[PDB]
């Protein structure tokens, strides 16, 4: 039967296709280095080495990840917010894995929801989405022209969004725009919100790559003051290094034990079901960092680095850009909070820039600023301006 | 909206688990445990895989985002690992998974996505969570029988009886072997058999190798799946590195997918890595890596073996000693079942009435359907068992 089966990346191929030297790859996903390496954090490598020099077992552990960790994580993301008596957490497969749990969750208290997504969002919530077959709907986010947030428009979308629906939002560093709400924007959201009772969910994997640790939890720690009902998938994926370990965290922040008690028990229940135990090591070194000072401090002062260190680069750009431009229309570039953006350019442009120059992004031209070097800046911006973005 | 969620209900044994703990007598024993534990009531961690972890700490460079299927150094090792050098690699799809559960869940979803009507026949009895899983899935689930209530082994003629009745595309679920919660397996031409019923019926035999090793060696275990697999040309395996190489929490699995023909190996390769992208994307890096390294490196795969031959025996030497004792005890050979159940549990027959009675009497602790961790016992605990089980009239 397996014949029956249909026919369920390229651009890697393509590059590494190009004999070019001076192929520049900005279409990359991860973080990575001056000399394009993806490290393992001080605090990371530290946390291994005591871990294998404590544990005496690896027999099977808690249904919904480790208390240590739920607690640390509930700490780091909500920081004083945090109401343990009325919040489920969840270790996961990752973040995706916390996504995909929360849709779970979400569909079984209402199998008639609906998901309102940013035009444009990460693919793989839409493939999640559309492969469970839960209706998907967008909200205006992303402005084309300003390379900013079309707020006017994102208020207008989900004003119509109905009790029940669900409207997910990206906690900080929009993946792939690279434009953010303020708290300022982040406040009429939750009226918005409130008035139309829509349960909010903030896909929070970038905590630490904006303006810093607290700094891009402002946002949900406010969603999480003015909404009763609010679910929160982070990963720890990008912030501590560990993308292949697979640790992530649902958070369902209820209102009251009641139901919290309820969440907690299909939220369990949604992982026996799916692969028993989510795994132990990437969580267990998340606990550990956390919960030892001196290793906090590293991992922090780490993390700072690498932060000011993209700020750094895409100041440069902007800089660079606005010389051969003599305008600071690429001004967005600066303005942009994380470790991708858009430059707005239409796919036309995309490969022009491709064939020309040798630079790789994504077709909707996104750009892993990381991937640049006051080497490759002069290169990019002689690109944008040549090809007329 | 999250009130109107329905209660989940909790885990099996947890309620059980609290239960021991409340109780206050001294030489309470507690046999219903679901993992393998030492003579020092421990589940210690593997010397190959602590020293693999080792290797990692000091090699390991990066830990940006590896293979969506998982590592082809793990994929292989472990196709070798069950498939021995009947593997053809060229027909068969291989998927790192969370663990064996989800390994199971994958198959389930592959299949599925295959044929939308399949129904599956699982074994009377089985592991819990595969009857869950399906339920959570909504698949219809057929039953053929399997042990033999009277004599503690396999109702043969009536697990044949069954199985005659799946239809192409209905979906048989065996054991690799260590049949759980049994401990009752099929013999070699018993397999052979099996194998002709399902080529007869056109159902797709989905194996869930969980044991290997804890029956009757490393090689030997996988007899039954490798028949299998060089009979039929569609097969499904679902195998767990947890129990194994000791990796529980690691959550370690693998499915692997043989196919017919090569075009077919490529549809079910795209389906698998496409499944584990909409579900959790990437699969877990460290359990997979841990035991392609203890595969690959010729010490460590040596002193892995080692250990787990010393942990298989041991075991064996223990169901000798309780059966040896349950014959001294009872005059006759009616327990002898024992000596030839194989892996880390064993059915004792026993009903819930009695099960219970064993408790408030004997202190003695198992699943309500008398199944016991060989693991647990020891030359202390052995005759106490021996005596309970006679005394409550087994
Ligand atoms: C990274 C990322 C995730 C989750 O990644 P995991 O590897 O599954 O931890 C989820 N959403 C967005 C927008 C991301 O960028
Ligand atoms: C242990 C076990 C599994 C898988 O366990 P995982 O902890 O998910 O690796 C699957 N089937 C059976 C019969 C088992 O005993």
């Amino acid at each position: 039967m397996l014949g029956n089966l249909k026919p369920q990346l390229a651009l890697m191929g393509e590059f590494r296709a190009d004999p070019r030297q001076g192929k520049i790859d900005l279409g990359v996903g991860v973080y990575k280095d001056a000399t394009g390496h993806t490290p393992i954090m001080r605090a990371v490598h530290a946390a291994e080495q005591r871990m294998l020099e404590t544990e005496t077992t690896k027999t099977y552990a808690g249904l919904s990840g480790e208390p240590e960790f739920q607690k640390a994580m509930g700490e780091l993301i909500l920081g004083d917010g945090l109401k343990s008596e009325t919040t489920a957490t969840l270790a996961t497969v990752g973040g995706t894995g916390a996504l995909r749990q929360a849709l779970e969750l979400a569909r079984m208290a209402n199998p008639d929801l609906r998901v309102f997504v940013s035009d444009p969002t990460w693919p793989n919530h839409v493939s999640i989405m559309n492969f469970m077959g839960l209706p998907v709907q967008t909200y205006r986010y992303f402005d084309a022209e300003t390379r900013g947030v079309d707020f006017e428009g994102m208020k207008a979308d989900l004003a119509a969004a109905k009790k029940g629906d669900m409207v997910l939002l990206h906690g900080c560093c929009h993946n792939p725009t690279g434009a953010n709400l303020t708290l300022d924007q982040w406040a009429e959201i939750a009226s918005i919100l409130e008035k139309t009772g829509a349960l909010p969910l903030i896909d929070l994997a970038y905590q630490g790559f904006g303006d810093g640790l607290e700094e891009d939890a402002a946002g949900t720690r406010l969603i999480a003051s003015r909404i009763p009902e609010v679910l929160i998938a982070a990963s720890c994926s990008k912030n501590f290094g560990i993308y292949r370990e697979r640790t992530g965290c649902l958070l369902a922040l209820c209102a009251d034990a009641a139901t919290r008690e309820l969440a907690q028990g299909a939220m369990a229940f949604l992982n026996r079901q799916t692969y028993s135990f989510p795994p132990f090591h990437g969580a267990k070194i998340v606990s550990t960092v956390l919960t030892t000072p001196e290793l906090r401090a590293d991992w922090m002062a780490e993390l700072e680095a690498v932060r000011s260190g993209m700020l750094r680069l895409r100041e440069q750009l902007a800089g660079e850009l606005r010389d051969l431009s003599g305008s600071d229309r690429f001004g967005f570039v600066a303005e942009h909070r994380g470790m991708f953006s858009r430059l707005g350019a239409t796919p036309e442009q995309v490969k022009r820039i491709k064939e020309e120059f040798g630079i790789y992004m994504v077709g909707d031209s996104r750009i892993n600023i990381a991937g640049l070097n006051d080497n490759t800046i002069p290169i990019l911006a002689r690109a944008i301006i040549e090809v007329g973005v």
